[PDB]
């Protein structure tokens, strides 16, 4: 008797051709568990914003002393609407573009390069309410508001050839009053200007005085630009009025760049490959639908909840006819592997496996799933961006965009199950008709060929006779009736 | 006798390995009808702006009193150049995010925020030829233009504490002259300045003066920008020459936001999930052709003429398992209760019935659909950008194009060789029963050795054949 | 007597994969990877492409004088930058939305640079301007395209000029303000000190002023030059007016496009071909769906892909010496004698041994595996992409978005053709095995009785078999008088 296996699996595949198909073996394919922690990535940190803004971090709100800040990261921590952000009310330009370019570094040290000190014939402990530290009027640790000596507030001039060895990222701001009397009152001058010179950056700003409602108590903003100084270049500053200096630079290597998480908690120290907001992901499939805010290098995210490949035949405690077909059932009983034999025998009769072709099946069926996880190329993307009021176009071209690739691979990823599923159950069925037919065809005249997937013996078959049609051996006296 | 069903079909399906191959069933999946209409989408109304540019319905140029003008749209439909827009010649900054800001819009009112009386100390009345209301100067109904008053253009303020309970989309303007005399004979200051200010907005504009070509006339431009108060928040305005001041706000409440859809037509009052140019797509299918612009949720674009699934078996009137075309030479017309049958196997029709069922539905509703704009707006400094786009949607073109296409062939060769594997099998179920008893023919006949009664041919059909006979 | 069923076999050793099998080796095989360029750059659809050099497409157009003699073609389809022309704004500066420029003039049907607002007629400045930086033969000079409007005397006179398009096209017009370091280099230029920079046209309103301010020395000088553009509509007028610092367009370019292509970087050189897609390494002529040269394409390309080989199987499994179990099966071996085809007969009787191939079913397979491959092949859409865009320092946000995108159809296009090679070669070994299996059963199916089937794929006759009988066989004819033996 030849015949197939079966099990107490209550697993269900889908095909193109039917549904919810019990089989005895399966493989999902889609990555759905993270580990609900934030980790290192590669080996390097996150750097760990709690609840600052990359404006807040650098310009130095005082609400910020106290942050990890460490000397290389490889994607950035912040929480959805930082809270401490410009703490004297303002803006900051190119901002999005900064944070891309914060977002992953290879070393960023802070440097002091136009000490306070140095300001001379200006007045340099300005500071507002807003920025209050301990109840005491303060400011930006990392800027420096120039006003007015005196009564008198000279041209201001400061300079800083970049000699550090790396590149460096320098911040500055111009303060809009909203009085032509606080203008008075902290500059003298009216008509004023703060011009900014590199090799290759050239910017003039007039101070826009303008009333406005309050914002921290102040009406007056400050707004902050920047720029990158290369190695060996000079920034020249230059201002009769309303400039907000930088004290510090900051030196900057990099690296690769990545991006923003948006997260509430916080590192744990592990290790991941692919970081998302709900946790890591340490996965080999092909496939996840863990959350589409990924970091690293990740599988494709999809939109299923299960991708679910048949490794096994059909569960029956197909395409060739033979299982769930002419050999009506599977046996529980073979257990040592996918297809075998049974025979009647005088001697006593039992379970044998087909180790030969179980092995063929199985190596193959090892190889479908490979081929299906293998060939599929992953790279190190961000997938979250960031963009101001004035870019929903470009928002939504990306949201478009990742929404057209979530469909794709959706799409094929679903149908690729189905396909090769219904292919799977069909090369059982096509191994074992094929078993079938090799001993089928070794007996013959000797045999009465049962129809459900039986010979019986028209002649005396011992166990050696057996293990001649296992072998592939049987020949050939008889012999009867 | 066992064999398939044949039938008055000239329909032509093709497969990976052969083209135009004759089938007695298909099912297209490629939606290709739309209804000429332009309609509701997920039962709300486009706005219809007629020929009147975005520009134009806000900025209320005379020439748009009257548009239809719905306090809730799911697109907004514009025409191809609109020649309405701004009747006093200038420009309008950052105007393409504003379009994609109001192209969807949950609640939309109109209201007075800086009335025109309380400009006491200047005046008011100023207006333009360009903008003309029945052959009289007119000027943008929803904006003031500020000139002197006698010889004096005292220093101008207003401001608005926003407490509609919205958030209000707030434009403003300045203009720029050509002319240092044009420029005292309105506002008779020289230095002038337009401030504005909010919670997060902080402007300040000089007039430039500067000679220019005449546009409708006038050399002078004005220039136009926008700004969304937050609720509780307060917009500033001051100036000392040029400005064009707000006489209105717009409450606006969104949404999702959407797109823009350039057309001719006119909204015929139907509905639909999913829009294009041509009309509304009303489908299931998972590909369209249509047209690439559509708006909603559709099925996605494809460069195909036909995609046709085969359902049914090869057409063959008179495989890979060789029965169909094959020892089983041709299909029988005569069978008409079912694809496999005997001279119907019901058991076995049912069967292939559903799995073709299932594998029609596997192709249709395995595929994600989302709500998606598809036409976008880019100016004339942003080529590169528009051009990503394009190269984006022609990414996704040619992707869905040749999977598509393949798609169809490779399931096609499937289901042919599921109909040759069904019949092969029918085939023999009945031969591993009869054996001895017949002698098989061949052409997929068994002739019987014993004598058949009707009773003898059903225990066949049965699976019930069983079995005394001794004859030759 | 006895008769003969088998497929053929030669001295192939290349291997395809499939979905279940690898290392397989095929009867024949055609790679649908595309992996061959010809070095060279060429003409793309009949049209040069603009050959700048080392010269940036600033030097070009502002003319510096080291850019004096380009090729400067009236038509191009791509352009041929260096990366890191080199020769670009010789007096330091910079040039507001240039990559947009750049994409604007990366492929143009008419290009005509023409006199607009001619040097001699700025009478009441001065016009011979020059810097050391821009050294024509060690000599001070300047942008051969422009007009350095100084102070004549001690006085600098409003400066005004205006051009009415006239030419029949749309027209690029470049302007540029001087920004000095000094209020006294401000003097010694302009007299004049509150100055500015006005420029109008139907649509364009620009006012700029000097920013003076301390700065680096670029080629010695602290000064820079801000240059801005526009596009002249047909029968539309720019308008000039400035009290200083102003640096005057002498020419416009007359431009008419097309379609709009991309920037090509290269250091080759046009070596007149042609090519429907060119690459940095060299052009592509290929018919092939996918390729893998080079991933900064201009033209009608292949899906670049990151494989090394999609190689399909088109003929059979080789066996010298399946799913239906005839090939590699119970026929275990394949025959090399046998080469009229895939499948055919080995019939042998008392006139002889040799094979047979069954032309019939040779012809079926063979027009079966030629439609797969151009199924493959054929259902393919392509169309005219730039993929190499330009992007500024601010923009690192946008080109990335390019960038995660075109390797988001990287990976698609790399998965399903891999996927798509494998899933199709299992397809072929099997179609292949069936078209055996069939033939065994047709030939079978004939004899019956007449013969004891050897279980190997061969029949031995019971009755003679002359080659009348053995054509009869092959002729699907057999039939069938025998009464032997028995």
């Amino acid at each position: 008797c030849i015949g197939y296996h079966a099990n107490n699996s209550t697993e269900k595949v889908d095909t193109i051709l039917e549904r919810n198909v019990t089989v005895t073996h399966a493989k999902d394919i889609l990555e759905k568990t993270h580990n609900g922690k934030l980790c290192k990535l590669n080996g390097i940190p996150p750097l760990e914003l709690g609840d600052c803004s990359i404006a807040g971090w650098l310009l130095g709100n005082p609400e910020c002393d106290r942050l990890l800040s460490v000397p290389e990261w490889s994607y950035i921590m912040e929480k959805e609407n930082p809270r401490d952000g410009l703490c004297y009310p303002g803006s900051f330009n190119d901002y999005e573009e900064l944070k891309h370019l914060l977002s992953s570094v290879k070393h960023f040290e802070k440097v002091k390069i136009l000490p306070k000190d140095r300001w001379t014939q200006h007045t340099t402990t300005g500071g507002s309410r807003a920025c209050a530290v301990s109840g005491n009027p303060s400011f930006f640790r990392n800027m420096v508001w120039l006003t007015k000596k005196g009564s008198n507030y000279p041209v201001a001039k400061g300079s800083y050839n970049n000699t550090s060895g790396e590149q460096m990222l320098i911040i500055w701001g111009v303060h809009h009053p909203i009085d032509e009397k606080e203008q008075r009152t902290l500059y003298q001058n009216v008509g004023t200007y703060v011009s900014v010179g590199t090799s290759t950056l050239n910017k003039r700003s007039t101070p826009e005085i303008a009333t406005r409602p309050k914002v921290n108590g102040l009406g007056s903003r400050m707004e902050f630009s920047w720029t990158l100084l290369d190695m060996w270049d000079t920034i020249n500053f230059e201002s009769t009025g309303n400039l907000i200096a930088p004290e510090y630079g900051f030196k900057i290597s990099k690296r690769g760049s990545s991006g923003i998480m948006k997260t509430e908690g916080t590192l744990e120290n592990c290790e991941t490959k692919c970081q998302t907001p709900l946790g890591a992901i340490n996965t080999t499939l092909p496939f996840h639908n863990v959350h589409p805010l990924t970091i690293g290098e990740c599988p494709k995210y999809v939109k299923s909840e299960k991708l679910v490949l048949a490794t096994g035949l059909r569960n029956v405690p197909g395409l060739f006819g033979a299982i769930a077909g002419f050999i009506e059932g599977g046996w529980q009983g073979m257990v040592d592997g996918w297809y075998g034999y049974h025979h009647s025998n005088d001697q006593g009769s039992g379970y044998a496996a087909d180790k030969e072709s179980t092995q063929k099946a199985f190596d193959g069926i090892t190889n479908k799933v490979n081929s299906v996880i293998e060939k599929m190329n992953t790279q190190f993307e961000a997938v979250g961006k960031e963009f101001s009021n004035l870019e929903r176009r470009l928002e939504n071209l990306n949201k478009k965009m990742e929404d057209g690739f979530l469909d794709v691979w959706t799409y094929n990823a679903e149908l690729l199950v189905l396909m090769e599923n219904e292919r799977t159950l069909d090369f059982h069925d096509s191994n074992v008709k094929n078993l079938y037919d090799k001993v089928r065809m070794q007996l013959r005249d000797n045999v009465k060929e049962l129809g459900n997937g039986c010979f019986e013996f028209y002649h005396k078959c011992d166990d050696e006779c057996m293990n001649s049609v296992k072998n592939g051996t049987y020949d050939y006296p008889k012999y009867e009736e």
